[PDB]
């Protein structure tokens, strides 16, 4: 998710 994993 963007700048957090997926």
């Amino acid at each position: 998710l963007x700048l957090l994993x997926x």
